[PDB]
């Protein structure tokens, strides 16, 4: 009943092309069988929404990686909030919906878009650019730490952190157990940052902090909750924005109905966000006995979801491998959904559309010139170089 493939979705040659491996996930069935990893897999838009939006039966307590947190010891303390389920995960919810709200982004955005506005100007000046090293992580380097409140010595710290959380989802291969071994100092740095006197006023950290007074958190919640954001604010966004300048540099049509309509930016990352899908893949454990489209799954089974598959499927979208940056994007997966969708999605949509802003208003070309190199991460999709010319307007 149930298809069983061995393709190995962790797998280097995979995250080197996954498309073509995604549409024989997809066309083999609504529900798979993954033998390499003994799990259940759906790469269909309507399974992985139906899967994100029962969280009663398809759990993240029990881990959103391989591991299953009843079988194995987590490698770092579970998440107040990913590795939680309802009621557990709604107050801490709550609080960084409250921190990273609608409201506090009006707090932010002048300063996220002159630093966006500076960067672009700068590298103009430069000409040839690293649109990774020089702009997808500069850029966010540059006032996402800032926000969080975090002091300066340090901050080299997090993107090798938040490498080794993402990694850390996957399977035990070599990309999980190297970055586990190498894990300590960055690990020390980071829960050394999530204590109260160690952000400062004003920013993420310390709003996290201000809420233990509400009875919505305690005090030795927070720091765990600081922890959440450095560990999904920053590499994301990192991938996001580098996905938004690929698409724009691979489909220059695109670019110039940005530059003619500065006010596309947010779809236009929005789009980046679908069409690449930064975060590809995750987990959720079964709580019960399940039928999923048509197929029976026992309790306790790990099933793994292709966000970016699912951003793809002809069955939900029109041209799904065109980057359309007018397309009504609503509905993708590529920030989740359900309860556990992005809670910091405010912020990455400040960061990117700024961006775009800056790129739509000073730059005319965006020509890839040297050997772009892809990045491997277990659960994240990205560039590790991206050399681009880039002309001013
Ligand atoms: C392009 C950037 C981003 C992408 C693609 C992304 C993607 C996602 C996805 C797919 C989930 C769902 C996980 C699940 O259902 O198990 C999620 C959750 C989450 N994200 Fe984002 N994210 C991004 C940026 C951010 C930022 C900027 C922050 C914080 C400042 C953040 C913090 C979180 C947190 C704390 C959760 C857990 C929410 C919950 O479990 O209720 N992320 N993200
Ligand atoms: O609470 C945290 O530490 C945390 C929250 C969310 C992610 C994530 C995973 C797949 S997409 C976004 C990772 C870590
Ligand atoms: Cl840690």
């Amino acid at each position: 009943t149930i298809p069983h493939l061995a393709i190995d979705p962790f797998s280097l040659d995979f995250f080197d092309d996954p498309y073509p491996d995604q549409q024989t996930l997809r066309d083999a069935g609504p529900v798979v069988y993954l033998d390499k990893w003994n799990v259940y897999g759906v790469a269909r838009y309507a399974e992985v929404h139906a899967v994100l939006n029962d969280p009663t039966t398809f759990c993240s307590s029990r881990g959103v990686g391989l591991s299953d947190f009843k079988k194995e010891k987590p490698w770092r303390p579970p998440s107040l909030i990913l590795e939680a389920d309802p009621p557990a995960h709604t107050r801490p919810r709550a609080v960084l919906s409250k921190v990273l709200s609608p409201a506090t982004m009006k707090t932010i955005r002048d300063g996220f878009a002159a630093a966006a506005d500076a960067k672009v100007d700068e590298l103009l000046q430069r000409g040839c650019i690293d649109a990774i090293a020089d702009l997808a992580e500069a850029y966010p380097l540059s006032v996402f730490p800032d926000a969080m409140g975090l002091k300066q010595e340090g901050r080299e710290h997090l993107l090798p952190y938040a490498g080794l959380v993402f990694n850390a989802f996957g399977p035990p291969n070599e990309l999980r157990q190297t970055a586990i071994e190498r894990s300590a100092p960055h690990q020390a740095y980071v829960n050394e940052q999530c204590q109260r006197p160690n952000l400062a006023p004003g920013g993420f950290g310390a709003c996290i902090h201000a809420f233990t007074d509400t009875g919505e958190i305690t005090p030795d919640e927070a720091p765990l909750l600081v922890r959440s954001l450095l560990s999904a604010g920053l590499d994301t966004t990192v991938n996001g924005i580098g996905a938004a300048v690929y698409c724009l540099a691979r489909f220059p049509g695109e670019l110039q109905r940005l530059r003619s309509d500065p006010t596309l930016a947010r779809n236009a990352f929005e789009e980046a966000v679908r069409f690449e899908s930064p975060v590809q893949t995750f987990f959720r454990t079964t709580t019960r006995e399940v039928e999923l489209g048509g197929a029976v799954i026992g309790e306790g089974e790990k099933v793994l979801m292709f966000l970016g598959s699912a951003n793809r499927d002809p069955r939900r979208w029109s041209d799904p491998d065109l980057y359309d940056i007018t397309r009504k994007t609503s509905g993708h997966v590529g920030f989740g959904s359900g309860v556990h969708m992005c809670v910091g999605q405010l912020v990455a949509r400040l960061e990117g559309e700024v961006m775009l802003s800056a790129l739509a208003r000073k730059v005319a070309a965006i020509d890839i010139d040297g050997p772009v190199k892809r990045r491997f991460n277990n659960t994240l999709r990205g560039l590790e170089s991206l050399p681009v010319k880039l002309t001013p307007a």
